[PDB]
């Protein structure tokens, strides 16, 4: 029925379309992006309490090498000894804990928005392979020889394959083009905000991990864990 022509603007317009269409899905992300954040703030005041409580006692049910290695030292160990393994050993402990939660958390923010991303180009191409007409042609000249070639020879092209290869070739360029300008926002993304608020966390927490560890040993705390553990 309808001339290259008219197909080439239907993919015209369907493009100006899709670019309109993009723009509710990357707000709809960066809103999600933003609460998700926002979500990590109580997530991590939750994580510090608990981590706190947990440095309270050494309980005989739990598995600590941190622990461990301190009080293979509390028969012999002075006040001095303890305070400098929680300064040393004991931050290291904590910062690494709170390391390997924000590599977490990256992990999957990484993997969550990539993920959005690949479903929605899919969906968007989806719509457009499905199109009737669409459908209708590239069925007619991806399997067949027999709609490219005018005879059994297999020399002369027949021009409604010519004019159908040129046509998608250069659509499939246009929407390659368009969909790697967009990809680095979801792919291999750097998200500035998440960068921030991991150092501005990182610098905070360190402090707050000075204030425990100074009520720690000024509170003798080690003398709970050693009676945890058995000790008189």
């Amino acid at each position: 029925d309808k001339s290259d022509e008219w197909k080439k603007n239907e993919w015209n317009n369907w493009l100006i379309k899709t670019e309109e269409d993009w723009k509710l899905f990357n707000t709809a992300v960066e809103n999600k992006k933003n609460r998700w954040l926002e979500k990590r703030d109580k997530e991590l005041e939750v994580w510090l309490m608990n981590m706190q409580n947990r440095w309270l006692h050494y309980r005989e049910n739990e598995e600590n090498e941190y622990k461990a290695e301190a009080m293979k030292n509390s028969a012999t160990w002075d006040d001095s000894q303890w305070e400098q393994w929680i300064k040393t050993e004991g931050k290291k402990g904590m910062e690494a804990d709170l390391k390997k939660w924000l590599n977490d958390k990256e992990t999957f923010l990484d993997g969550w928005i990539s993920k959005e991303w690949v479903q929605w180009k899919n969906e968007r191409m989806l719509q457009w392979l499905s199109v009737d007409w669409k459908h209708k042609e590239d069925e007619t000249f991806e399997h067949y020889k027999s709609s490219k070639f005018t005879n059994v020879l297999h020399i002369k092209k027949k021009k409604k394959w010519t004019k159908w290869k040129e046509r998608t070739n250069k659509e499939k360029e246009e929407w390659n083009n368009w969909v790697k300008g967009k990809e680095n926002l979801y792919v291999n993304n750097k998200w500035d905000k998440w960068l921030k608020w991991k150092k501005d966390k990182r610098a905070l927490y360190s402090q707050k991990f000075l204030t425990f560890i100074n009520k720690w040993i000024s509170d003798k705390q080690w003398t709970v864990w050693i009676e945890d553990q058995g000790g008189s």
